[PDB]
């Protein structure tokens, strides 16, 4: 009937939903709801909207990096074919927009529309630097990371500032905290995924090493010419392993995390002092990293 | 520099922005404008957004059906890779959705996006059939063709009408126009099909001819089993493809779509004459659009 | 010398003539003899012909499902090649049909072959489903299982009864016996299935479990799409196979066949008690046959 | 319904039937009906029975020699898979037996049952000599050929002698003509198929050359060791081509045909003189070769 055509379109989403999600986009909102304090009948709807947007982000990601198994279960790219996964991810983002064009928000449609166009620009960069071997710089890797991960919490917050009653004075001093939390969470996720293979999959633990001016040019010319001629040899695979240990990129991630925290605990304090009410939970949210 | 990011993202959509489309969406919009009588500023922004949706559908369709040379240049999938064109298409769809929002919000645009998710339910039906091999019926196949090809004309008309003049009959012509759009989209899909079989796409997709043959009790088993061996071996043969061409030549397949195209053509002709009697004047453009369908 | 031709033809069937079958057709025939009370010359020729049909079905089945090690030796397909085992199987089927003709022709044997062509309509249904991927229903799946596994027991019983004693109730027990055969064959197929899932055959075939899952609206799409990708890539994975095992563990699949096996077991038990009241004495062998079904 | 399960089993047969059959098994019976003169309501049934038996023979053959295209259209082995073609060929022979267990014949069931067991023995030999490289001898190749082709006309005639009224005096002097016509027709078919590739596909035009004691041992050792090590080289493929020309196997087929004819025209004469009625058609049947 109609339920058939409706449950076949939403089948890949129904497969990615049953995954044991970390529950951060649904906890950051629960921690941001301590300050903004929107009604439950609305915060739940916004949580649903950011949840479908993020699950569709995973749907596009798990295909945009060919991986038979993402975590525990097999990857949607490897179960429903590839054409089905793409044609359901696109429908899912449009459905989330229509969910945002509703009670989620009325007049600031351009606000979330632009904050989604940023989310796709910050991803095209990753696909470009992987498909074209064009190694980045930290001034651009941090740009991309904040252009692809933080642009989800940005929509998550820009819709909670459209419902929550002071003024937008917090905005300029609230977005900052959003982008900071987003970058730190991506960095923590990369760290846990590391503790390696290349094949066009950059990270902080690689943009710090491939720019270490000691043995830098050896690196900028080891990946290439080998990634063309097959993939890599066997002593070369150990070479970069021992190279990452040299300057200890794995410790620059620790240092940047030790700076994102002390940047968070001074950025949360801005909100804690703007509104005269502590937040015994958002300070505990930092246990994520 | 954003000047570079904003041009690596748009790069795929720019690659088929200049392809020789020989499209008809433009002619249909310039023919509906003969009735709606909207300012040229409007008929410009509408074409400059429905063309984005169309080219985005091309990226999204001409990639699942991995093709080679298209008009002298290879398919956008093989050049920019699969992962990059998908991201550019998902962005370009949102770019057009944002373009729509700007021109108008009165009379609601929550029914202009609810008319795009239908354009993806249709493609979802098609990509579920071609993948899981489930043969369609005849009514279900017509439903998918209406959902997938005609829905883009439906978006264009539902955006045109929403800023038509604020005069005119308004709603008293809306449902009639929507029926005209459905029949016109169905004809323009079925005509490209009948031109393809004058076949060559037996690698997975489902034309109306295939729906005619697989449903006739004579040789129904044979054709069903041929498609299964094809999808099992990834392409049938140059010999088995000649067998399917001979089934088409046997069951009078090129005579059953013609008897459907020539029927939908007279139906569209009756529909257009019904539009010229609903507080409207002649449209020698629409009757020149039907001539572009053999 | 014919001594060589007559031994290269019989060579494949002789290769599984000594395989450790652990079969049950013999036990069932020796249990039906407890009722029919036929001369041992009969109960010998019957087993020496229904065993030929069974081993021939093995050649014909264990070849389409190209397998490797079977009981410590490879499948008869890989040793003698596909073309040679098929010819030996088609000959051995006719050898058993000719064997049947000899023992008896009164009461007609034109209904003993009409009960073998059913055993091939069943296998034809199975080889059309596994090939063209058409999912079965539940009643159609039970029909195929009755046609394919139970029909060999039906041949044995319709040959036993046709020379049962010329005394006995005769026809007044024929239809009851035929219902007993159908239920017993269905149980012995479903039990081998439930033992296979304590799975490992997701390369094309269709167990009852697969018919339970693909029919439940929850995750019906997921499982259908997994089987399509499997049959498209020729085998799914070691990862996707674990996904199907987790669906089985989720939808309570190993609890729905058990609720069907334990139902068919009580049904068979009631049927056997109904046979002991139809001018017959106890059969402590039949009630020891049911114990060989967990 | 029931028509479904009935038309799926008989679908491969329905595909091999639409082929443009030569129409020999339905013409040999029409030419044998001149002497025996059975009723039409019976000769048609026997023609149907031998037609399904022969179409099932083709079904097993076209799979037992892997060929994507037999003639004009594609091969049943390459359309319905392989498991379907086998499981319909077997059903077709059983159905033909049941058609023979009827009006076709009543009491002489063993006659046609044995004449079908011979038809499968005469084929197992071919599959053995192909699957095992065991080159035959003419004393065995003629045996196999008469054991595989003539055993169809044999059933075609043994059922017309079960309906047709003299005695079985003709039998012993009628079977001979059947087997002679069967061998000559197979030889004519092989000749037309030749006027080559090996891969275990013997013929008269090969059993005559691979036994030509001049260059014989070179042949018995050229095929093997090469058919294992890949297939063949490029000068070797021309070698046997020029070898067949040497002794002219292609002319021993002509000589054996020039003997089968003069053997036929003296075997048909036996029937022509036994019953005092000429046959202006069976003499014209010989135009097949």
């Amino acid at each position: 009937h109609i339920f058939f055509e409706k449950a076949v379109l939403e089948a890949p989403y129904d497969y990615i939903a049953s995954m044991p999600s970390k529950g951060v986009r649904d906890q950051f909102i629960d921690a941001l709801n301590d300050w903004l304090r929107v009604p439950d009948v609305k915060v739940g709807k916004i949580k649903d909207a950011v949840r479908v947007l993020h699950n569709s982000s995973l749907l596009l990601d798990d295909f945009q990096d060919n991986s038979p198994l993402r975590r525990g279960k097999p990857s949607t790219h490897n179960i429903f074919g590839s054409a089905q996964t793409v044609n359901t991810a696109t429908y899912s983002i449009i459905k989330a927009i229509g969910q945002i064009m509703e009670f989620s928000a009325g007049e600031s449609v351009q606000e979330v529309m632009n904050s989604i166009m940023i989310l796709f620009q910050g991803q095209a960069m990753d696909l470009f630097w992987t498909y074209n071997g064009h190694v980045p710089s930290e001034e651009e890797y941090y740009r991309m990371i904040d252009q692809k991960t933080g642009q989800l919490f940005s929509i998550a917050t820009s819709l909670l500032l459209n419902a929550a009653i002071p003024r937008t004075k917090i905005q300029s001093c609230l977005h900052r905290l959003t982008r900071l939390l987003g970058r730190c969470f991506q960095i923590r996720d990369d760290y846990q995924n590391l503790v390696d293979l290349d094949e066009g999959k950059w990270s902080l633990a690689l943009i710090h090493m491939i720019h270490k001016q000691r043995s830098h040019m050896a690196l900028l010319n080891v990946l290439s010419t080998g990634r063309k001629h097959g993939g890599m040899t066997l002593e070369q695979k150990q070479f970069v392993l021992d190279i990452i240990e040299e300057e200890k990129s794995l410790d620059y991630t620790r240092s940047v995390m030790m700076d994102l925290h002390v940047q968070l605990r001074a950025e949360i304090g801005r909100i804690e002092i703007l509104l005269d009410s502590p937040n015994p939970a958002m300070r505990l949210l930092l246990e994520l990293l």
